[PDB]
């Protein structure tokens, strides 16, 4: 019928994995603020997006890609991905696990991180990296998209 997809969004608080996920949902930023369900084209297969914002653990030990989000002008956030990324490491046994590098708040002028440090980074990992705002919807769909896409390049 349609194909599903078991997403997590992960990372430090306060960088935006609501704000993110409720955009593409719901198609509006929200600035103060469980398991969300999306029906999505994407390259002419329908697909419902099964989506946890971080007793869950079962996503963790199922969930078939994650975005990895920080945000751009919190550098904690940032160090932090290591350790998200590890966590993923420990629970799928490998490290070929199908990740996005998400960069949120790209609309806020106060700018920490730098793009140069965050591709260091994806391409240290083997990952894309994107760069979003929840608030104007840059990148948004593009993080969720690419994901799926890298989902598919890991087995059907
Ligand atoms: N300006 C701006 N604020 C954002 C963005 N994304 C999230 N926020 C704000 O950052 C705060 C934390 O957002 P939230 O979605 O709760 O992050 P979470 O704790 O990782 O789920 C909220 O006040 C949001 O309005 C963004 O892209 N741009
Ligand atoms: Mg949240």
């Amino acid at each position: 019928h349609m194909t599903e997809y078991k997403l997590v969004v992960v990372g430090a608080g306060g960088v935006g994995k609501s704000a993110l996920t409720i955009q593409l949902i719901q198609n509006h930023f929200v600035d103060e603020y469980d398991s969300y369900r999306k029906q999505v084209v994407i390259d002419g297969e329908t697909c419902l997006l099964d989506i946890l914002d971080t007793m869950r653990d079962q996503y963790m030990r199922t969930g078939e890609g994650f975005l990895c989000v920080f945000a751009i002008n919190n550098t904690k956030s940032f160090e932090d991905i290591h350790h998200y990324r590890e966590q993923i490491k420990r629970v799928k046994d490998s490290e070929d696990v199908p990740m996005v590098l998400v960069g949120n708040k790209s609309d806020l002028p106060s700018r920490t991180v730098d793009t140069k440090q965050a591709q260091d980074l994806a391409r240290s990992y083997g990952i894309p990296f994107i760069e979003t705002s929840a608030k104007t919807r840059q990148g948004v769909d593009d993080a969720f998209y690419t994901l799926v896409r890298e989902i598919r390049k890991h087995k059907e």
